[PDB]
């Protein structure tokens, strides 16, 4: 009664999503609806872990969607959450543009870098970084972070836990069932960037993911390549930080996001 529900926007193992509108303000908004029985993770009143993160990074502006309201049914929660307009999700973007030009693509992955960085700031472990999950805001050039349903309270000891997506997670997951947060976000963050200039993932198997080879289909700067690799790095403690990251290279001269969305988008 508070909001006006129109099409699906989407479903999934993350749950139903619709597009909506804030009767109130005419505001653009997504709903999402999450079976009850159909979560593994709770947290505090007991609510879905997704709630208590999305609360954590929905303070002040950020590369992160806002969570506006939720509400709790007998089977189910709904999520009210920001919607940009108009929209689209890095997967789809290069599904119809292909590979991503470096440019375009620094521009983009340094939104994400900031984005998590914010979310570990704040206490918070995604753990399903991939194009999917994120947003892109076409006017603005603004990326936006979605889908905290897999992540977890960021900590300092071992993981032995993961519902995200395969062929992001690192090779030490796949082998021995165990991994530390922020290498294996940086594990995820190679993948995507390869993603991101290579129109693909590079790995499918768990074969491939151990191996740990990276091989480029396309054009790639020798900058980008060694980036890539250095995130994809094996041993955990092989990968850089999220400052080393944004130090490299590779990473210099990045666009603003309303000068990337003008030469881009
Ligand atoms: O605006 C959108 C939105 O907020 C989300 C979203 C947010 C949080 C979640 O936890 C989640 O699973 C999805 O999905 C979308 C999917 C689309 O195709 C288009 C959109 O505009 C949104």
């Amino acid at each position: 009664s508070q909001y006006q529900v129109g099409p699906l926007l989407g479903s999934g193992g993350f749950g139903s999503v619709y597009s909506g509108i804030r009767v109130s303000d005419n505001l653009p908004v997504a709903i999402k609806h999450v079976e009850k029985d159909r979560i593994s993770d709770w947290g505090e009143t007991r609510v879905p872990m997704e709630v208590v993160l999305l609360k954590k990074v929905s303070s002040g502006f950020s590369g992160v969607i806002r969570l506006l309201d939720w509400f709790e049914r007998p089977d189910s929660f709904v999520l009210i959450l920001e919607r940009p307009e108009p929209v689209q999700d890095l997967f789809d973007f290069i599904t119809e543009r292909g590979a991503l030009q470096e440019e375009l693509a620094r521009s983009f992955f340094w939104q994400v870098l900031e984005a998590v960085r914010h979310c570990h700031n704040c206490g918070v472990l995604h753990r399903d970084i991939k194009d999917e999950n994120i947003l892109i805001d076409l006017n603005r050039g603004e990326l936006k972070l979605i889908d905290f349903g897999s992540g977890a309270l960021l900590k300092d000891t071992v993981y032995t836990d993961f519902d995200g997506t395969r062929v992001y997670s690192p090779p030490e997951w796949i082998r021995y069932h165990r991994y530390h947060g922020r290498s294996a976000a940086v594990w995820s963050l190679g993948i995507l960037l390869y993603d991101m200039v290579c129109g693909d993932i590079p790995f499918e198997h768990d074969e491939e993911i151990i191996r740990g080879q990276v091989f480029f289909r396309q054009r790639v700067s020798s900058e980008c390549q060694h980036l890539i690799r250095w995130c994809l790095a094996l041993r955990p403690s092989d990968r850089p930080t999220f400052e080393e990251i944004q130090n490299h290279p590779w990473m210099q001269d990045v666009l603003l996001p309303q000068e990337t969305a003008e030469i881009h988008l």
